[PDB]
């Protein structure tokens, strides 16, 4: 494959993680390609293709987009961009174990996973007041995300491929630590 040189970095982070900011800073410093399923799906809808038109109709109904569709879009984007830069940050992927394993099979094995980890207490101090129903929704979204991603994080942790970042610190302290850990995977 042309995706033999590719180095793939999965990025995970729930509410309060601040993963969005960190991904922007990584792309700025390292010139990483930045991919997200949301942006790739939007581009397919804007493509004018029959597939894009059916995707839009599915989204309108609140139907789930199959993993196979997202996977094909990722692969297509990577082949298209692998020669500008061999590195890819995949933002918010994989959220589930099937997404991770199938990606590594159909596309290429990941280099590592960056897990921007925060406790519920840190999230609360960061997003919520020291608005009850709205705040509780975010608490539940945090707990749902934490539980949902447990087996995928454990799966890559066993392979010694997870960079667990304590994201309770400042933006600068987190960024410096991420860069220090990425060095261990040959990214500098």
């Amino acid at each position: 494959q042309k995706l033999a040189k590719a180095k793939v970095i999965f990025v995970l982070g729930g509410p309060g993680s601040g993963k969005g900011t960190q991904c922007e800073k990584l792309v700025q410093k390292f010139h990483f390609n930045h991919l997200s399923s949301g942006d790739l799906l939007r581009a397919e809808v804007q493509s004018g293709s029959p597939k894009g038109k059916e995707l839009k109709a599915m989204m309108e109904r609140g139907e789930l987009v199959p993993l196979e569709v997202v996977l094909a879009l990722l692969k297509e984007a990577m082949i298209k961009l692998v020669d500008k830069n061999c590195h890819f940050l995949i933002d918010g992927y994989p959220r589930e174990l099937d997404q991770g394993i199938k990606f590594e099979k159909e596309v290429c094995p990941c280099l590592c996973v960056i897990n921007f980890d925060v406790s519920e207490e840190v999230m609360r101090k960061r997003l919520l007041k020291r608005v009850d129903d709205n705040e509780e929704t975010i608490v539940k979204r945090f707990r749902t995300f934490n539980e949902l991603t447990k087996p995928v994080i454990e799966h890559y942790k066993q392979q010694n491929k997870v960079i667990t970042i304590d994201a309770s610190g400042t933006v600068d302290a987190i960024f410096d630590k991420v860069n220090h850990e990425l060095q261990k995977f040959g990214v500098k």
